């Protein structure tokens, strides 16, 4: 809920300051100025008899010269009685007659409440001389009370040969340059008019300016977005393609856009805004450019990047021909694998997701004669845009230039030890600047302390178990630390659950050390964590709560009362499961865990994973009968893949990996080997055709190729663990930045360093864990 | 202490953020970045173990070429190995290069760490780029080369090796005589000492070797004798006069009381000194010289009323730009982008209205003020009666100086304060009682402004108990409980929740004390619970804390040692409710006590030669010393009856006035230093505060001493406002103890002499504190101590001493 941005971590909305030029009335007495809200300056004056302050009057400003409205209105005060307040500083006038916010809280700058007269002529004749930021009756002034909707805006919008209608009305969308939407519009209006030769740029139709509105109208062009073709034509799964034949298809768009690009430089014109939303496929693969919005009709001036897309922005100054040689270099670098979202926090992003796409081809195997070429177009690439320097301190963040292939278990050895020095170095650039947490987190879960999730201490849990699984600072202290943290605010928190309630850090008070403080916490404070109804599913409910206490039954440390009647509830709670499953899940896109309604963690799956425990130790035949109605109802929302594979559909996307796709019912049909039919173990075979695909974006165990690794090379019957683990770890490589001798893993939608469960450090810990150790060992099972 | 300004209140060390033109380097793959303290940046290889001990290099840089000797040594020391370290933000290079920062802390800007068997190495390629850059002089460091190159971590370097009266990191402010004729110097030294508006200190002392010249031949200027460059350090020499400052001489001349001086004439006496101040600032504002600085210390009147102005050193010399002014004074600066002849009329002006009634000081706060230093001065001379006709003379005359002065627009948000500009005089009752029902508005509005902007505290203090949050002087609940007993005088807010936090943490951190005392220790916080209106909690903290708090304590004294503490023991065993067993071994302790006490005096307070305003570095007054005793002991002869307990009283006083002079008024004053303190805690006030009404038990030789300090105590004007270093007391003790019924004397002096004092905010009376920049609210210069001390004549007795 709280986005904002920060050279490396997110942090919620209570970073940002203020430094701007500030705005500044010079009144007499008989009147207050105190500020209540840090955006008016509020005053109700002295000696009055305030009206019940009903309908309002406004008044509106523009940024041209906006020093000279406010020091002629303050001046209408020392007649009559009014409460004039202004704004505090330039940045919320910005913000207010700018950008995206709503049409209620824009234009106004300056107030003035009805009592009096209603009417001033010397207020009308001061002013009129300023005219503009209207909002949508009763004088003049500023006071606001034809030749033929995709997205919103307060600003202007885009409207549906047929036309698109883009628009401006007057003095809006201020930048922080000072720059406006309708001084774009005529931009457009030049820089398409002087090049209208070619076929791949529309017409201008200029038709009229009803009222006073800045209008620009150009036809529907015909194309594909380049990222649904290469989501719809990459080699994901490895037959797809139709023997060859592609490399030499990256070959039209690799001389299209470069046999273009220097014939507009040529014009004196240049475009400034590259990236792929711009460049739209046609039919038998024709280019066509869009959105000319941003371009300079100049060459020895020198901008900084203002607005782009997430990828494409450039760093720290260059000449302005290099601001569009920089979006055919990291587009065309785009072509051979899809990683390019990273590059915004890490410059020269581009040399690791291209020394790995040759020994992804080679792999795969593909014709050398053909590959030798692409390689020297890129390379040819570099000779336009010049290194540049990195600042603003995102410049640790450095890609690998050397990778080496694994041949032994002491390249396991060393990825450990160069992986958990990254969770130091996280924790070191994090708590010199803040203590609301402990720990550096994905946005989503900036303020949670609590459970297997975006956490504070299972990292510090999956910190200590790889450093056990491993052989030879300061672990003990702040050991000390977050657990009187933990159990002080034990109470005060609303939610109950494993993953992110009260009982999960009752299971990391047994398993992170203090046996005997976890039996009289358990022995306390069980039953009223329990008794209180709410949910049913394992990442927040009941099946949660009692699965970790069946876990503490079977441990051996408990007595015999309680081991009676929680052995009760369990009983009671599969006898109330008996035929209904819409109860505890559910039978549109997101990565953010509690809008998700399906899979292993969220779904269906984790209530198998209890029904499977509690067979073991109980062995009676009501525990079989729910297991393998609790499989077979999470598979209802599985579909025949185009090739012999079952994937979880959610909307358009298509969905692998452990927590809401095939990978964590792959995983709990492995291990309940015995139990299940030969029905339902002859599952394996569609499903590791599916969990094996050579690409995907995400690199957590919840999200990504992690989960699809954990599911495969776990149980097996076999003690071979070295081709096990050599898979993960070499299509791994491609989603790690360096922060000195270490790595890190940046979280989905990655601009940032993470650390959590959730796609962090301690994600790849867990699974890496349970590769060779073969349990799983943040999910209960004894 | 902990002093930072700010507008409005004062706070400490903490509230200061930053902004400035960043910095920062390169790092081609082979590098991390770490923020260590907030005041560096730091690039090393990633791995590698280097030295210990051994050497490293400073390198510092000049304000105009920063940046460009940054990208001179980064990529120059990329090569080969030198891992670095430098500053980060430009205000904090202010502060290394500056004025108030030591010796210890100068010319470093970045520091490197190369190894010891390239030392020779990594600079003979790294000097070759730097040789058109030049920098400070080598201040806690040593001398390499030139150019910009010059301890731990965690070799071919062995060839190279009158008087004064303010010390500063600019070089000097000295004092000496030519190779004589007299010569007061300034100093500078290379590229040092900058402001927000940075210009050098060879910038300022170079742009008065032209307007020192141009007036050169006057007889009402300094002459320059000697100029020149012994080094790049600039000396420059003024011929050294006599006088005296005009602030010192306010003082020697003004009429303190009625009979200082005979004769009348003083404001025949200010005619000579606003006369020539007006022609002299149009004399040299023809021949293009502008003096922007003019303030009390600069003006040295000579014998028989001849004005000295020295110190030119902030002349501009053309007037076609508006500015604002860039060093201040304390007390005068100007406002809001002024012409340079203009910082001549928000100048001089108020230099020549301290010749009035001299309170100045407020003016950094409130925009003007001079209305009451000038309405209530004509109240004065007419009060003391001197001549009628000088004052419609000398009214004009300052009414001139207003004339040439410009009205600039006030903003700020140091102006919600205007200077207040009608006075009335008090004869009736409700007159009495509404400063009290509009001063409670001037407590209530300066503890909002205060929490909703910091909130480390409860309530605003002054700066030297700023993290003393305990007792009855500088705290929190003694602040609360003295607004309720003034509160209950005059009849007809939420202060209920305002009081249960103020209960709550005021026990809650009893434990994390590590001082014990009556008005700044824990049994302070014991008894405001059972003075403030709870009985049950002050006896049980009394017993289970109160003893291992006798236990521990150490000193006694009354402020922080052993005797306020058995005093609010014999308190409350004279009112006896919970003590029984207890209460005898409080008699049985003060039984040990007083007898250990008659031996000699001399070792537990020393029987005042330090000019100080610390509550921590005083020795003789009435809480600050021996009358204390004296009170602990008057009490103690009351209960009991006990007869060896009149012994200590006139010890106790025989030991107190060995120390008081006798002078032209015959006055028995306080000796601290060179000062004379008539106060109620530090001086001639606590002796007539603790004499009367022990005048049963004395009776012949101990009531001389009576009518002396009562006529000694009868000051027309001091500046400070407050009870234990202010005037306040000063009107309490005068009559505290009157064995027969006066009020009206009591709260009408009181009340018409403190109108000079106040503030507006908002239809408030808002009093400032001690060097009173700042709006505060504590006992000892604030709200609460004009709170007590008028209660304090109305209750008769004293509301800061537990009576028995
Ligand atoms: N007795 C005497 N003292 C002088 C004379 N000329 C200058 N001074 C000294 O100069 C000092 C001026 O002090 P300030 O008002 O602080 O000015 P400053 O020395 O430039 O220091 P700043 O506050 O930074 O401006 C006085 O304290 C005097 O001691 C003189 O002719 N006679």
């Amino acid at each position: 809920n709280f986005n904002l941005e920060h050279p490396f971590f997110f942090t919620n909305n209570d970073y940002s300051t203020d430094t701007s030029i500030k705005y500044q009335a010079s009144l007499p007495f008989n009147w207050h100025e105190v500020m209540n809200n840090d955006e008016w300056v509020y005053q109700y004056p002295i000696g009055k008899f305030v009206e019940r302050q009903g309908w309002k009057i406004h008044i509106s400003s523009e940024y041209n010269s906006s020093h000279e409205l406010l020091q002629d209105v303050a001046k209408i005060c020392h007649e009559m009685r009014i409460p004039f307040k202004h704004l505090s500083t330039e940045d919320k006038f910005i913000m207010r007659n700018g950008k995206l916010v709503s049409r209620g809280f824009s234009g106004k700058f300056i107030t003035c409440y009805p009592e009096l007269e209603s009417v001033l002529q010397r207020l009308e004749s001061a002013l009129k001389q300023y005219n503009g930021p209207y909002i949508l009756r009763w004088d003049e002034a500023p006071i606001y009370l034809f030749p033929f909707a995709i997205r919103f805006s307060n600003s202007g919008g885009i409207y549906n040969k047929k036309i698109i209608l883009k628009e401006a009305r007057p003095y809006t969308g201020l930048g922080f340059d000072g720059t406006y939407s309708s001084e774009k519009l005529a931009s457009e209006c030049k820089a398409l008019k002087i090049l209208n030769e070619w076929s791949e740029a529309p017409k201008i139709y200029w038709h009229g300016k009803i009222w006073e509105h800045t209008f620009l109208g150009i036809e529907h062009m015909k194309g594909v977005p380049l990222n649904r073709w290469v989501t719809n034509n990459f080699p994901l799964y490895e037959v797809v393609d139709k023997t060859k034949d592609y490399l030499l298809r990256v070959s039209k768009i690799v001389e299209k856009l470069i046999d273009l690009t220097n014939k507009f430089h040529s014009e004196n014109v240049y475009h400034q805004d590259l990236h792929l939303g711009n460049i739209l496929v046609k039919d038998e693969d024709e280019i066509s450019i869009i959105d000319w919005e941003q371009a300079v009709f100049s060459n020895d001036e020198k901008v900084v990047h203002k607005v782009a897309a997430p990828g494409f922005r450039a760093w720290r100054e260059t000449l302005p021909s290099e601001i569009d040689w920089y979006g055919i270099r990291q587009i065309a670098h785009y072509l051979y694998m899809p990683l390019v979202t990273t590059s915004d926090l890490t410059y020269n992003y581009v040399s690791q997701t291209r020394i790995e796409g040759k020994k992804l081809f080679e792999s795969l195997g593909y014709t050398r004669e053909h590959i030798d070429y692409v390689e020297s177009l890129l390379s040819y690439l570099d000779s336009k845009c010049p290194q540049i320097e990195n600042i603003s301190r995102k410049k640790v963040l450095k890609p690998m230039h050397e990778i080496r292939t694994i041949e032994s278990e002491q390249d396991i050895q060393d990825f450990i030890i160069k992986l958990l020095r990254g969770f130091t170095l996280t924790y070191g650039q994090w708590r010199k600047e803040f203590q609301s947490r402990f720990f550096p987190v994905h946005y989503y879960g900036l303020n949670f302390n609590q459970g297997i999730a975006f956490s504070d201490l299972a990292i510090l849990w999956s910190y200590q178990q790889l450093a056990k699984k491993v052989k030879n600072d300061d672990y003990y202290e702040i050991r000390t630390q977050v657990i009187n943290e933990a159990v002080n605010n034990f109470k005060k928190s609303s939610l109950s659950g494993l993953f992110d309630g009260k009982i999960g850090t009752i299971w990391l008070i047994y398993e992170f050390g203090e046996i005997d403080r976890a039996v009289e916490l358990f022995t306390t404070h069980f039953i009223e964590i329990f008794e209180n109804s709410q949910n049913k599913n394992l990442y927040s409910g009941q099946a949660g709560i009692l699965l970790v206490g069946l876990y503490f039954l079977s441990k051996g440390e408990i007595d015999n009362k309680l081991g009676e009647e929680i052995l009760i509830r369990l009983r009671e709670y599969t006898l109330n499961y008996i035929e209904n499953p819409e109860t505890f899940c559910k039978v549109v896109q997101s990565n953010d865990p509690y809008e998700n309604f399906g899979g292993l963690l969220y779904g269906h799956a984790g209530v198998a994973w209890l029904f499977g425990e509690a067979y073991k130790l109980t062995g009676e035949s009501i525990y079989k009968n729910g297991l393998e109605l609790a499989v077979d109802k999470e598979l209802v929302a599985y579909k025949v893949d185009s090739n012999n594979s079952l994937q979880y559909s959610q909307g358009h996307r298509l969905l692998p990996y452990l927590a809401t796709g095939s990978a964590g019912l792959l995983l709990l049909i492995n291990r309940n080997k015995e139990i299940l039919s030969s029905k339902y173990l002859k599952y394996l075979t569609s499903l590791e055709r599916a969990t094996d695909v050579v690409f995907c974006v995400l690199p957590g165990l919840f999200n990504g190729f992690c989960g699809l690794e954990v599911a495969n090379n776990i149980y097996s019957d076999i003690d071979d663990n070295f081709s096990g683990q050599k898979k993960l770890i070499e299509q791994l490589y491609r989603y790690l930045c360096v922060i000195e001798e270490g790595f890190v893993i940046a979280g989905d939608n990655g601009l940032k360093i993470t650390t959590d469960i959730a796609s962090g450090f301690a994600g790849v810990a867990i699974g890496l864990v349970s590769i060779m150790d073969n349990k799983l060992t943040i999910l209960p099972q004894i």
